[PDB]
This record gives structure tokens, C-alpha cells and sequence, in this order.
């Protein structure tokens, strides 16, 4: 009333499954956009058919034109590489796609911005945090107005695996990853909990050890690589962290989720982006929530936004 | 495959909404029990209906006859007074009910140790916490498998006032609410939190204050009584908090919920139920959490626990 | 983004099932409206703190203000009485209540006019098919905004009715009946199907008898009195029918739903609502489907507008 | 309570999107069983963090071991080849698949019978009316207890393509294919509705023609074929068919879902498996409904099983 239009810019392993996913939760109507023929309408001919089996009443048309921007109320930019040539699925790391994608963000900016500059726009691409930026720069629209993937997607591995110990609901596992999604993500023990219940408690009742934590963290960090290895660049998992969040604004549900937002001072950082809980609602990014880190988490935190610095002087 | 069978026991305010969201989440086939004639058989047959609109397949039936009991896989106890004859609405007190329920408990134990020994318990009836124990003792099923209604509703209450003061996600806020379902119920400000962050975090940067708190707390221990004088004995949320107490079970959910359960020493109590973080899943009462309270806690923790004490003297 | 508004005009039994259904489903913010004092605000309280248990973000207030109103996306009004004082349950008859709600919508139509000529509105007081016509003129919205309840919940029953024959999945069962939702509504068993299939097949596989959908047919329309006389004026199904309209207008999926709408030729009837299906989506009325009746079923169709005409006359 | 057991044997691309379907459904614990090693561990570890993001609680392991089918609940079988080598997309045909496949089900069969023979099982691999009666043959299974996607898959399509011309529901509309998922489907127009109306009420109206519907039916026909060329063997409508399937059976729906299934009479037809409508519930294929179809119908009917048959003897 009216529908929500969504534009999925990248309909590749990621775009695939947020359109699936569109259509099961009956979000908004989908575009999938590719610079690649022919695939982008064959997907959205086939996601089309679910809308039967999910009672739902959702366009998916395929495109290769940037102007089907215009109207979007939601954009979702996964376009660029997984990998950099040369490279091995061991030595694979989200660094080496700086190169790879800077110029596709720069791009796809100025198409946002004349076609749809009050749309919600989240970025995906990696570097992540790095690209984000690049892309609002671009892009030209307001800072509660673009996010990038991160948080949500590293937390959701951190509580997984944790309540698989613990034998809870998922759910009802709660973790801060922050500072950057990439190797130096800054996990913060002291902020998990389990039912609301601090994670020290089932720590002192020998439930989950200290040192079982610390290889979950590892975990954690590792599940990207890990996945590479074993498959392929991870896209279930990202996409459902990203319909949570863009279903957080269209439906103005004003979820608290770790996305990379623009820091105004937060941790002592401006003028780049990091990933921290943030409120997602109709008006964007309702709330920047900045955790009261203490010394060590801070040179942690300060660690992560280093690397995102780093990379935008390469780029 | 073969659908469960929830057999509510009490069909009247409660009863009702509980039928309605069933069907809604196509749990199971329920049966609408209770002592007043046709009354259950008309709100069966209205929700049966609902089937249609909902995309479910649930029978709804009323009865009359307590061995409709056999097969049950959950029994959900609302049976019983909501006020005591005499008493105005402003006296209202949850005590009162005792001397009207203890033996409408007794006669429902006998018949579910009867018909079904086998089935998962959830006691609603005032004084809940006095009444679960009664109900355990007089159907002699297993510890893990009764439970009372306390914490999943006192804590909506807490957590929804709390949302909406600091604009997020109501179940964003997490809260716990122990020790009994009454005036003395604990409401432990240290185990609050929003978006797995501490609330103090929230009180630091003046988002709620300390005074603010204190009075969502008093709202919070009040709102029965409130809403008994605007309308009624609640009704909506208690069913809603059941469901979401029996879904857990049913589905193997593994959610952590406050609940009225057998103590073996927790807290220092034993023989006695009281309000508690535990684990449903398939084996009913998976987990029985105990909080780690500090001296202050506990003691108010002690006060909850003696109202029930009491209580349980005088049934 | 932002949520709709939703107004329930009748805070009664209808409107809290509708209230209870609107958080399950996180529709949009509601007001309970009704004339009655602090009982709508302890309904909405009890309802509110659903949200936490439903994962919803949907406000709940209570309201004896029709200003109210104002900002109203959807209206659905029940304002009005049950049943005619002076008469037995047993003479139970929607007619009876046309001089006791024909003021009330006269009422209320002024405030919609005033306060939010643009809402889509949906009204069940009975006897329904005059009362929407008499608010339709007196609140001036167009009409394609403007419907009553009747049809999905009249089809409700007998496709329930059939499905529990069958055995087979309510929602399988698809079923029209047009005309006016009272005695004299039209049963059209030449539009009953089963999976798609004519229900004819399945007679002639002595599947279901002749005899068997003639009593169907009966206990369909003697529904609401039946439930009276066990219990009370229905409400649960009601509701749920009334939601299931709201949602396909609020979410545009164009569901094609049977409801009293504005003939403006359709089966020779002009100047008077009557039920037929019609497709509802963002536009509110957005196509009126008119059922290619042949002889037969038109002369059933006639002696139903003739009561709605008769009773027009009495208002 | 206990959550089911599902093991998908077959990994691929249909498989993927089933598991990500079933954990936002929360239907059950997953399997992904493959021949290729590491990629099942890959997408299960992927899709096991989605369970936070859509509160859920289902288990999702990758498997190279066939005994992994012990436990098993319902089995889904997409095992297989998608394309037949030397084969143009242009020259895309199911009847190539068999040689390639024939093996594959009887090995597959062999793991089933030893290591859960009461599992409800689900075939896929194409030819799937040859491969679905071959899986029955060697797993030893009951005849309700085993079926072949088809005509959810097609009608869905059907469906869609009809509610877009006519902007309803795509739920909304109800149509029939049945005998084979092949060129030779059975797309019966006399079996069309429009929200439970004759579709050739709209085709009176003008609202859809004769010559549009026939446009329709080739494109339905074709729709493998035009998304192999475009992309490739289609996953995202199969899996979510599949899912529907598989949840009617877990959650005892009793939906009427077209699918092939074992014919003892019905068409003329026995010793042969062919699509037609059956109700799915608990006790698996709970009945097969034979349509009434005419002369003409029933010709088309036999030119499909034929070619069934006629690789039945190629196999
Ligand atoms: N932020 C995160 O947590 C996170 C998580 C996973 C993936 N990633 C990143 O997301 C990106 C996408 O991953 P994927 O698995 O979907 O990869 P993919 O290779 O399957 O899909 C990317 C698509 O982008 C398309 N593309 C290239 N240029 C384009 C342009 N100008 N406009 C539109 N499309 C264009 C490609 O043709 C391709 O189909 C990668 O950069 C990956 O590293 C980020
Ligand atoms: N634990 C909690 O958090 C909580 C919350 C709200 C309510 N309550 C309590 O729940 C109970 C039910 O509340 P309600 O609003 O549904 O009240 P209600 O009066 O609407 O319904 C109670 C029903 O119990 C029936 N009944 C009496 N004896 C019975 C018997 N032997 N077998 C079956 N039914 C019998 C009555 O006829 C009545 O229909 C009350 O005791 C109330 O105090 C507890
Ligand atoms: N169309 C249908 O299929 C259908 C189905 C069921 C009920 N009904 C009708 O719906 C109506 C409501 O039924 P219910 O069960 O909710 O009844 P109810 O008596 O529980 O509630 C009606 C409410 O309207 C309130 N009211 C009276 N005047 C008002 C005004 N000016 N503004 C706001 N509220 C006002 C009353 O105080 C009461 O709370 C009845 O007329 C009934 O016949 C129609
Ligand atoms: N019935 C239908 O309506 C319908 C619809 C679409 C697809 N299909 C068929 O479904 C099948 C699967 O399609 P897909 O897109 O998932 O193909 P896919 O190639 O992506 O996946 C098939 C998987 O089967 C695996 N496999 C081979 N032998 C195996 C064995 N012995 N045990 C377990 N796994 C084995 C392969 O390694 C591969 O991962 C194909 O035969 C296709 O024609 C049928
Ligand atoms: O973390 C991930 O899943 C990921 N996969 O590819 N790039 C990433 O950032
Ligand atoms: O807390 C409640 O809602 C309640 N209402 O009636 N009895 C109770 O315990
Ligand atoms: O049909 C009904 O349910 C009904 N109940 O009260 N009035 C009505 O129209
Ligand atoms: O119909 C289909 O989608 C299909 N795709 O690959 N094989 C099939 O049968």
C-alpha cells in the first residue's frame, strides 16, 4: 500500500537468496539487477513461481538497466568479486577485493544518486566497511540513510555456535562483534549473554569453559575462510542478516543490529564507518548506540578501524 | 504427525484467547474443557472456524468431560476464580483466590494422573505458585514436566514499558522478573538489558533514568491490579505468554523462560516452586537456571518465596 | 515506514480479538475506540504487552475520542449493540438491531468524514449490508473504500464444514455466498470446490452426499444463532474474517475476499451493497467480480437484496 | 518434540534453497547428504547461522555417509544429473536424464530400505515419474508413503502467469496438470478458478481470452526449458514445491497437492506412477483423487503415461 520496491543491485549467490527470501516474508516487490544477461531474469522468473507456495504477492523481474532504480525504496548493493584472481581459497581475504570493487561502487553511486537518492541503501560488497563509505560519498544521501553488512551476519555465527554448546534456543544467544567486518572484528566477551543472563555465570557453573569460548571465537572470525574452503563465498547466511535488517526498515520494527554506520565521535572515531548496534526503523538509522567499551576493548575497537582506514587511502 | 492434542482446562477469558492462538499457529487440536455448560462448546465452535482464515487444521471441540483428558500432550490449567466474592475491584489481591482454588487444583490432579500421567503441565490458576505444586503433588507427573505462569508475563510487561521509553524493538529489551508470581515478585534491575547491552549503559548517557525505572518497576508489579480496574482480570497477555511456554515444548524450541518450577536447592530453597529462568524444549523442563544473585537479591528473593510459604500453609 | 494506523470504531468482543490478531500479525498501531470509559484502556494495556511474546512493534492504546481518528490508514467499525433488548436468545435476529445501530453510524460517519476522509473502512455492525450503505453516505468516502464483513465469514463455516467431511485442509475448501449476510444469504453450490475440483466429483464418488451439504447448508446459516444460544454473538471468527480483509488492503495482496460492496448493475441491482466477491489491495476495492449466476440462483440473489432494500427503507 | 529428521540426498542447487527454506520454517533437523565432498559442510555450516536471524531451532549437518538416512523422517531425493553431456541448453531435455540417473535412485533405494524404511519419501531427479516408481520398487516402501514433485511445481506456474493478467492473489488462482512432469503435462483449462470461480467466467468477461490462456499454457509447458537457456535447471520453485509438500506431511495439513503417485485403477491407469491430486497428511498419501475427466482429457492423460511407460522399459 504500495508495495515496497526493492532493488537488489548484484544477483548473484547473495541476490538469489534475498529474493527467495523476499518473497517467503512477502516484503516488497524485487528487482534483480546484473551487469550479466540473461541470468539475472531466468532467477527471477523461477523465484516468481514461490509467490504461489508462500501466499505471497510479490514481482520479481530480472533487469540490466540501471534506471529501474528509480522508484526504489530499498536498495541492497551486493555487485562486485568474491575473490581476487591469482588466489587461493587459502590465502583468500576480504582485503584483496579493494581493487576489485572500488570502481563498481563509485559507479553504481551515481546511479543511486540520480535515480532513487531517498532510498534505504544497504552495502554488502567487501570490504565492507570500506565500501560503504565509498558508496554514501557517491551516493550523496543522508548518513541514517545507508548501512553496510556486518554485525548481524558475525554475530549470528558467535550465538549459534555458542547456544549448539549451551543447548538453548539460538535467539536467545546475545553478542557484540564491532569495529570492522573483516580478520581484526573485535568480539567482546563481556558484552554476551544467554537469556539476558551474563555468559560468566554459565562460565562460573562450568557450563561453557573459557578456553571453549576462545576457540568459538576463533571460529567466528574463521567461518568466512572456513566456508570458502570447503564451498564456496558465503550467501545463506548473509542474506537472511540482510533481509532481518532491511525488513527492520520497512516494517519500522526498530531492531537494534551491528551495522557499519558513519561515526560522528563514537569511540572516539569520525569521518569513516564501523560496525556498532545501531536502531533500524522507518526513518533509517534511528539510533547510533555507542557501547561504554572499556581501555582494552577500546585499542581492540581502534585495531579494526585501522584496517578500514588503511584500505580507503589504497582506494 | 500425528498432531498434539492440548486439552485447556478452564475455558473462560484466558481459555478463549489461548484457542484463538493455537489456531493461529496451527499448534494442535485443542480441546475447550470446562464445568459450565455449552459456554465451551460455542467459543469452540466460533474459533473453529477460524481455520480457514488462518491456513490452519486444528479441531477445536468443548467439553464437559473430564476424561477428554486421555491423550493429552499438553494440559494448560486456567481453572478457577478470578476474585473473591465480596472484595473490590481496589482490593484485588491474587491471595484471596486460595481458599477458592486449592480444591478445583486437587480434582484436576486426579484426573490428569489418571487419563494423562504422560502429558507436559502448564498451571495458570491464582495463587499460581502455591497452585503448581498442588497440581504437581496431586498428578504425580515428573518435576520436568509442570510448570507455573509467572516470569514470561511479568516480564513482558517490564520489557515492553522499558521499549518504549527508549524507542527500540520491544523484544530487544530483556528482563527477569523471579521468585513468585505477586506484590513481591523481583524485578532484578542488574539482569536488564537492551540489545544485550546493560541498561546502565542506557542510564549513563540519560536515555532512562534511575527514577524512571523505579516507576516502570511499580507500574510493572501493578499492572494486573491496574487493568482489574479498568476492565478486568487479564487475560490477553497471560494466553499469549502460555502459547509462547507450550510452543517451546511442542516444537523443541529450547527458549529460556521464566517460569514457576520445582526448587532442589537453587537459591537456597527446596520443596517449594518459584519463578526461574529454565529451558523448555521436547524433555519439558530441560534446564532449571539459577541466577547467580547477590546477597540483596536473594533476600528480596526470600520475600517471594515465604508469601508462597505461607500460602502453601494455609492450602 | 511509517506503520499504518489502524482504528478500531467498537472496542468490544470483536474489537479485541481484532486488537489480539493485529499484534500477532504487526499490521500497524491500533486505538481501541469505544464509548465506554477505561475499559478500552485496559484492553489495549493487556494487549500491548503482546508484542514482546508476537516479536512485533505495534502500539496499543485505548481511546474515547473521535478525533481519534485523525491519521487513520483503516477504520473497521462493530460500534453497536448484539441483540435487542426484550428478546430471547432463541428469537436471536440480526434485523432487530437495525433501529438500535442505525444512529451510531450516522455518528460516526460525521467524525470519518472530519477526521480521515481518505481511510479505507471496513464495517460489521449489523444488520451489516444496510449499515455500511448508511455509513458509506454519511462518512462520503468513495466507493471503493468503503466494504462489510460478511461473505468471508458466512464461506468460512462452510468451507469448514465441508473440509471436516473431507478431510481435507479448510483452506482446500472454496465456497461463495452472496447477496446479504442474514437469513436469506445465498448458498451457491455450484460454486463449491475442493482443491480446485467441482464438489460435484466428489458427490458423485459418495464422498459427501446431496443430504449432507443440504444440512451443511443449514447449520451454515443458522451459525451465529447457534453460537448464541450456546455461548454469545460470535466474535472469534469475525475478527479473524475482519483481519483477513484489513491485511489484504494494508499489504496489497489482492486477494479476492467476499464482501458487501456498492452494486452498480451486477445481478441487475443498482443503489444498494450487497455481497459478492470482490479483489481487495492497496486501492481498496479494487475490482467487483460479478458471479455469472444463472436463473435460479439470481432469484435467491433478488429475495436477499430485498431484505437489505426493506430494511433501508425502515432506517 | 522430537523435532523430525530430514535428510536431503542431494546437495545441489535444489537442495541448498530446501535447507534454508526448512530452517526458516523450522520444520525440522536437516541433513544435506552428497557424493561431493566438503561442499555439503559447507552450505549446511552457511545455512545453520540463519537459525538466529529466523528464530529457529533445526540442526544442520553436511553428510558423505548414507547411513546418516537412520533417524530419518522424511527423505528428499534430488540426487542426480541436471543435463545430459553433449547436450545443448537449446536441446534441454528430461528423457536425456535417465540413463545418467536410473542408478543413482536404485542405489539410493537400497540406503533407504535398510536405514528407514516407515521415512516418508520425496523424488525429484528427473525423469521424475520414471525415477519416483523405480525409488518405490527398490526402497520397498508402502505406496502412501512415497511420491514425485510435479504438479506443484507446474501449476504454481500456471497460477502465477494467470493471476498476473488478472491482478489477484497468485494463491487465488487453482488450475490442474497432471499425468507427467514432462512436454506431455496435462494442462486441464476446464479445471481453472479464480478465487473458486470458473475461469471461463473471466474469459466471458474478456478479462482474459482463449488465445492468452493458450500463450499461457505453452509458456507453462516451457518454463524449465526458457530459465535453463536463461540460467539454469531451475531450484528456487522446485524447493519451495518440495517444501510444501514435505510440510503437509510433517504438520498433518491434509493439502490436496498434485503429485505423482502410484496409479492401482484411476485414469484407466495402473502399475504406473502419474501426476494427479492426493492429500497429503500424517498417514502420508492419505487419498488419491481421481478427476472425472472426459473423453478428450483422458486421451491427453494417455498420450503422458505413455511416455512414462515408454522409458519405464528404456530404464
Ligand atoms: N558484508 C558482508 O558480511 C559480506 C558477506 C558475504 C559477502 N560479501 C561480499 O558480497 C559480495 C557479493 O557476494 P556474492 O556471493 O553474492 O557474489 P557473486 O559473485 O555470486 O555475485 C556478485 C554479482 O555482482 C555482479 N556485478 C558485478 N558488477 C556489477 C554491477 N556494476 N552492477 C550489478 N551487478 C554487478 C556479478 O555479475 C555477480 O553476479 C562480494 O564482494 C562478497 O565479498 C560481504
Ligand atoms: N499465573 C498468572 O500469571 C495468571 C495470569 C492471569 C490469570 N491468572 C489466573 O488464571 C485463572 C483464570 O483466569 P481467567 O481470566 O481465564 O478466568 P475466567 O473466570 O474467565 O475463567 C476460568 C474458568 O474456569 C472454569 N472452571 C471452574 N472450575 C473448573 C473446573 N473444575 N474445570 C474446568 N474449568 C473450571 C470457570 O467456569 C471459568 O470458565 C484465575 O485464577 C486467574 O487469577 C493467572
Ligand atoms: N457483519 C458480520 O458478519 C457480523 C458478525 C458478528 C457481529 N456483527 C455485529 O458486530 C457488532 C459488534 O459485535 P461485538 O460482538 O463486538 O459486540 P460488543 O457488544 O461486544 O461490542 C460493541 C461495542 O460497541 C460499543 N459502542 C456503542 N456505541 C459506540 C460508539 N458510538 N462508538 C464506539 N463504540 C460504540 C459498545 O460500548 C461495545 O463495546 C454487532 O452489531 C454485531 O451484530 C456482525
Ligand atoms: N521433479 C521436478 O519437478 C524437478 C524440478 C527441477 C529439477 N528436477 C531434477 O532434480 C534433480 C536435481 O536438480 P538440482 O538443480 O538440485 O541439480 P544439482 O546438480 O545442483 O544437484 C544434484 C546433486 O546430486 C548429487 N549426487 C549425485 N549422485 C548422488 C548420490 N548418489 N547421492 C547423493 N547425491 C548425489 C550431485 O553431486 C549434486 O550435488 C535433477 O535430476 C533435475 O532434473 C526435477
Ligand atoms: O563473512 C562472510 O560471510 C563473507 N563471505 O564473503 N565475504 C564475507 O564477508
Ligand atoms: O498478572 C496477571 O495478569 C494476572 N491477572 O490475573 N491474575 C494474575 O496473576
Ligand atoms: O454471523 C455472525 O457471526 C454474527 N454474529 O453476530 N452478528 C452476526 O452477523
Ligand atoms: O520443471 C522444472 O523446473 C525442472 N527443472 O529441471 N528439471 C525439471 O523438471
Amino acid at each position: 500500500a504500495p508495495k515496497a520496491k526493492i532493488v537488489l543491485v548484484g544477483s548473484g549467490m547473495i541476490g538469489g537468496v534475498m529474493a527467495t527470501l523476499i518473497v517467503q516474508k512477502n516484503l516488497g516487490d524485487v528487482v534483480l539487477f546484473d551487469i550479466v544477461k540473461n541470468m539475472p531474469h531466468g532467477k527471477a522468473l523461477d523465484t516468481s513461481h514461490t509467490n504461489v507456495m508462500a501466499y505471497s504477492n510479490c514481482k520479481v523481474s530480472g533487469s540490466n538497466t540501471y534506471d529501474d532504480l528509480a522508484g526504489a525504496d530499498v536498495v541492497i548493493v551486493t555487485a562486485g568479486f568474491t575473490k581476487a584472481p591469482g588466489k587461493s581459497d587459502k590465502e583468500w581475504n576480504r582485503d584483496d577485493l579493494l581493487p576489485l570493487n572500488n570502481k563498481i561502487m563509485i559507479e553504481i553511486g551515481g546511479h543511486i544518486k540520480k535515480n532513487c537518492p531517498n532510498a534505504f541503501i544497504i552495502v554488502v560488497t567487501n570490504p565492507v566497511d570500506v565500501m560503504v563509505q565509498l558508496l554514501h560519498q557517491h551516493s550523496g544521501v543522508p548518513k541514517n540513510k545507508i548501512i553496510g553488512l556486518g554485525g548481524v551476519l558475525d554475530t549470528s555465527r558467535l550465538k549459534y555456535y555458542i547456544s549448539q554448546k549451551l543447548n538453548v534456543c539460538p535467539r536467545d544467544v546475545n553478542a557484540h562483534i564491532v569495529g570492522a567486518h573483516g580478520n581484526k572484528m573485535v568480539l567482546l566477551k563481556r558484552y554476551i549473554t544467554v537469556g539476558g543472563i551474563p555468559l560468566q555465570e554459565f562460565i562460573n557453573n562450568k557450563l561453557i569453559s573459557d578456553a571453549e569460548l576462545e576457540a568459538i571465537f576463533d571460529r567466528t572470525v574463521n567461518t568466512a575462510l572456513e566456508i570458502v574452503n570447503l564451498h564456496a563465498s558465503p550467501y545463506v547466511a548473509p542474506a537472511a542478516a540482510i533481509i532481518e535488517m532491511a525488513e527492520s526498515y520497512l516494517k519500522d520494527l526498530k531492531k537494534v543490529l551491528i551495522c557499519s554506520t558513519l561515526l560522528e565521535g563514537q569511540y572516539g572515531h569520525s569521518d569513516i564507518f564501523g560496525g556498532t548496534p545501531v536502531v533500524l526503523g522507518a526513518n533509517g538509522v534511528e539510533q547510533v548506540i555507542e557501547l561504554q567499551l572499556n581501555s582494552e576493548e577500546k585499542a581492540k575497537f581502534d585495531e579494526a578501524i585501522a584496517e578500514t582506514k588503511r584500505m580507503k587511502a589504497l582506494a
